[PDB]
């Protein structure tokens, strides 16, 4: 009983469902063709992935998936977040179309890519802060938009087939949380910037496990005590201070997404 939006709605007969992605308890997300995404070469096919529902599903979780349609409507487009293309509404199940990023999440490909040993690998240092970069933008935009994101990790980034960042399931992991998210359920811009720090160590260990070994029960106590994870293999001086700026315990000395922003373009900035 859905409304018709005009700006979002797409033909259900140009769209080609494919192979399941992905399932949860209620509902799934299917790799589909489309015929039409751009409107101006319309015959043109294009790989989108499609959430829906299960057919053991319930009004709340029909609810759940409009809010996230409806939500991404309204924070609206950007280059580093995965994007609302369409949506189908009327006259059949409800899907939710979004761009299909080829390569898979950012860990993933991080680990993917992992050179044998001590050799090199195709990953340099100003394609990784570019990852970072990117990451940054998106989630500036977001902040922007008013969205917290909450689950901000590698595995929530994917990867496209140009190597372009984009922030997952923003519209809807304790190694991952802010201590004030840890303790007092709080979560904000700046829990999101804690993350962020966790996702650039990420990034510099391509894709390693935070808190290596240290049992999920030592870290609240770590943490309280000062300690944080140690500068990885090979990780700038620079990047490593970032990194310990986004995990000071008082929110407001950690940096902001716009100084996130800026630090890591002043490092690309400076490689030649
Ligand atoms: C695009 C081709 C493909 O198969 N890609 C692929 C393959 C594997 Cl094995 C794993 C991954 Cl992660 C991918 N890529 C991919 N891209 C986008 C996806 O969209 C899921 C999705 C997200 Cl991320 C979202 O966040 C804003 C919202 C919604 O729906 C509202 C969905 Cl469906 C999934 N997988």
């Amino acid at each position: 009983d859905l409304p018709l939006d005009p700006l979002w709605e797409f033909p259900r007969d140009r769209l080609v469902l494919g192979k399941p992605l992905g399932e949860g308890c209620f509902g799934q997300v299917v790799r589909a063709e489309a015929f039409g995404m751009d409107p101006a070469r319309p015959d043109q096919a294009s790989t989108v992935a499609v959430k829906m529902l299960k057919d053991n599903a319930s009004d709340k979780d029909l609810a759940d998936l409009v809010s996230e349609m409806e939500v991404m409507k309204l924070i609206g487009r950007h280059k580093n977040i995965i994007n609302l293309l369409g949506v189908c509404t009327q006259e059949g199940p409800l899907y939710v179309i979004v761009e299909c990023a080829a390569k898979g999440n950012l860990r993933e490909f991080l680990r993917a890519r992992r050179p044998p040993g001590s050799s090199e690998g195709p990953l340099s240092f100003p394609v990784l802060v570019s990852c970072a970069y990117q990451v940054a933008r998106g989630m500036q935009y977001l902040e922007s938009r008013k969205c917290i994101h909450r689950d901000l990790a590698a595995r929530n980034v994917l990867v496209t087939e140009d190597n372009v960042m984009k922030i997952a399931d923003f519209g809807l992991p304790v190694k991952w949380m802010a201590p004030e998210a840890l303790f007092d359920r709080v979560y904000t811009h700046q829990s999101d910037v804690w993350s962020f720090g966790i996702l650039l160590w990420e990034i510099f260990t391509l894709g390693g496990s935070p808190y290596p070994g240290i049992p999920v029960e030592e870290l609240f106590s770590l943490l309280r005590e000062g300690h944080r994870m140690d500068r990885p293999p090979h990780c700038p001086p620079e990047l490593y201070g970032l990194m310990r700026e986004c995990w000071h315990a008082a929110p407001s000395q950690r940096p902001t997404f716009k100084q996130l922003v800026e630090a890591l373009d002043k490092v690309l900035l400076a490689v030649s």
